[PDB]
């Protein structure tokens, strides 16, 4: 059995995050203005039932922005540049639909924002627009490359956005340069294969022409739509993210990426929830450490599962059981770094009516909502898909972030303490069923009441998501199901005490990406770290090596031997092309100082040691009573 403990006495403070942030992660891929709130649906007011009764929050929209540029005319002094009066009479027109909406103003406090531009076509490539003109391709010493784009970009948000309700939709909280772009000019299939680092420059000058428009927004890049750091050897992360740093890094105020799971590309499952995307945030953190020195506020402006064997197919609830693990998954992994985590939204859209190909009867493969008649047509009113079943889960866990304990890596733990509720948050990447053995430590009282919240898949492949709901006298024990998830709710008599404190603090070393060669030494170094009297540590090692080599390295901290675990976060990693994950090491407190050396042997030759990192957590007291 696997034991899992909840110290709900003891506060997990992480910089000055100590709360769960409902806006940052319970939300979706949506706006609160979108006509498809208001037709076809058999709940007549569905804004108060997916926004209200579940505390939903939203968004992020790349439509309207596109259909102004797609259809402004061309600046006749500038070739290549909107025209400044149509744009200002194009967002005027919709600034004006906005302020008569009147029904949507009171949803405000539920929306922050997330703009982005589409590829295309945003990017100056040459593409044109219905008008029949292409954004300014210049890249000259006063119009340096992306200057109308940025432009365009600026001017429409000043023109556009207002302060609210009659003055006008509120002012995005971040700005998104440009989505999955390398997607398009290098990886798709007919990619032009276009300069990389061009991209990456295009960034700089768009954050400065938004700027100069509106001088206090978010700007943020490079919204990667597959961030695969180790492939090519790590080429793929020197022509890339490294780069996105290197050229645009200081002139961001927050990175942006996306990550999907893969689990059905032609039968194969290739996951990136577990150690591998650890791995892939390890590096961007500890990357801009060394030429930024700081870490940057990141994005994941869409995540959860692309599901490739499943996308010719009409709706199933199995995809979306496929779509609600992952979420899951992720969205524990993400709060653990809440500090340096600005937003992340599932991608899940409301209804997508635009999407739907008459042609071959396929409907958007991510949906909050779907026809009655699916999938035999696409006909009837609509009702929600089973991802409502995400938000039913979550449903209102907010507070005060407490600490958790779970001795095996493939279960995830959280917790929240709000007055006298407590909700306890257990996942698992393992693919069976976990039994768990519950201790929950801190108080000396009972809890009056414990609603249990299971959410599994029932009959294999192509059943159903079960969203189990039910009271308990007591829970010693649970078996958690395959990929599953399970909130438990305890209410007690009276608030909860939360006496102590566990401070966490993450430090990096001074350097990274390091090829591994066989009875080679690699010394890496993590210095300044803060210990206090009562203390526990992890190592973060990231390793991307072929399959076959090994990942039980001999370990020294400061001279003295440390065992590496057989068991790492997350599955092994078979049906992708190596291996590149974070092994997470416990390591004695003790050995621990405030200059650190931390050795590594491997016995063969081959791959690289991503980054090394080590989270620490100081304790108020002698909580663990040694
Ligand atoms: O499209 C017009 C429409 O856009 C709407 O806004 C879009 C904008 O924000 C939300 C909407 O979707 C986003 O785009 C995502 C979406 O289109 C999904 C599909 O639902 O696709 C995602 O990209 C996919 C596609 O291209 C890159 C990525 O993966 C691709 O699949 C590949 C496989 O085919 C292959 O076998 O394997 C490789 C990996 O090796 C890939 O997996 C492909 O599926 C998009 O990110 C944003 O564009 C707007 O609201 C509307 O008004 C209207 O403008
Ligand atoms: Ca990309
Ligand atoms: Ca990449």
């Amino acid at each position: 059995q696997t034991h899992v403990q909840l110290n709900l006495n003891v506060k997990h403070k992480l910089g000055d995050v100590t709360e769960f942030n409902r806006p940052k992660f319970i939300n979706f891929h949506a706006t609160i203005n979108e006509n498809y709130w208001d037709s076809a649906n058999k709940i007549a007011d569905l804004r108060d039932d997916l926004i209200r009764k579940y505390d939903v929050y939203v968004g992020r929209e790349t439509g309207m922005i596109k259909t102004v540029l797609r259809n402004v005319k061309e600046d006749p002094e500038r070739p290549g540049f909107a025209d400044p009066d149509d744009l200002a009479r194009l967002c005027s027109q919709n600034k004006k639909r906005y302020v008569q909406n009147t029904k949507v103003h009171p949803y405000e406090k539920y929306s922050n924002l997330i703009l982005c531009n589409q590829f295309s076509p945003f990017y100056p490539d040459g593409t044109k627009t219905l008008k029949g003109w292409a954004l300014s391709q210049k890249d000259t010493e006063d119009e340096p490359f992306g200057t109308a784009s940025g432009e365009f970009y600026g001017r429409y948000i000043k023109e556009y956005f207002g302060e609210g309700g009659e003055s006008g939709e509120p002012k995005p909280g971040f700005c998104e340069v440009i989505n999955e772009p390398l997607w398009d000019i290098y990886d798709k299939p007919k990619a032009p294969k276009s300069s990389i680092t061009k991209l990456f420059e295009f960034h700089s000058t768009i954050a400065a022409q938004v700027k100069k428009f509106n001088p206090d927004m978010k700007v943020g890049g490079y919204c990667t739509a597959f961030p695969d750091f180790e492939l090519q050897n790590f080429g793929r992360w020197n022509a890339r993210w490294k780069q996105f740093i290197d050229i645009a890094g200081k002139d961001m105020d927050f990175f942006t990426i996306h990550l999907y799971d893969f689990p059905c590309k032609d039968g194969k499952q290739m996951y990136r929830k577990g150690s591998n995307m650890e791995a892939t945030m390890d590096m961007i953190e500890q990357y801009s450490m060394i030429k930024l020195g700081e870490v940057k506020p990141l994005m994941i402006s869409q995540y959860s599962a692309q599901t490739h064997d499943y996308n010719r197919k009409p709706w199933s609830p199995y995809r979306d059981w496929l779509r609600l693990k992952s979420t899951n998954s992720m969205l524990m992994q993400f709060m653990e770094r809440t500090d340096n985590i600005c937003y992340a939204m599932p991608f899940a859209m409301l209804k997508s009516e635009w999407g739907y190909n008459p042609k071959t009867g396929l409907a958007h493969t991510a949906r909050m909502l779907r026809r009655e008649n699916e999938p035999e047509s696409f006909t009837g009113e609509y009702v929600y898909s089973e991802l409502i079943k995400f938000y039913q889960l979550w449903k209102d866990v907010k507070g005060t972030r407490v600490e958790t304990n779970c001795d095996n890596p493939d279960i995830m733990c959280d917790a929240y303490v709000d007055g006298k509720n407590v909700y306890f948050i257990i996942n698992n990447l393992d693919f069976k069923p976990v039994d768990l053995n519950l201790s929950v430590n801190g108080t000396s009282k009972d809890a009056k009441s414990i609603e249990v919240r299971h959410l599994y898949l029932k009959g294999g492949k192509d059943g159903v998501p079960i969203l189990d709901v039910y009271d308990a006298k007591s829970l010693d024990h649970f078996t958690l199901e395959t990929e599953a998830t399970c909130v438990i709710c305890y209410n007690f008599d009276r608030k909860v005490k939360i006496n102590e404190t566990m401070e966490e603090v993450k430090y990096y070393a001074t350097d990274y990406l390091k090829e591994i060669a066989a009875g080679k030494e690699l010394v890496f170094n993590i210095n300044n770290v803060k210990k206090t009297e009562y203390g526990e540590a992890v190592i973060r090692l990231g390793l991307g090596r072929n399959h076959g080599l090994s990942l039980l390295p001999e370990l020294l901290v400061n001279g003295k031997k440390v065992d590496i675990p057989d068991n790492f976060r997350g599955d092994v990693q078979k049906d992708r092309a190596s291996f590149f994950g974070v092994i997470e090491v416990p390591v004695d407190y003790s050995i621990l100082k405030g200059n650190n050396t931390i050795s590594l042997k491997f016995p063969d030759n081959g791959g690289h040691v991503s980054t090394v990192t080590m989270q620490i957590f100081n304790f108020s007291n002698n909580i663990r009573g040694i």
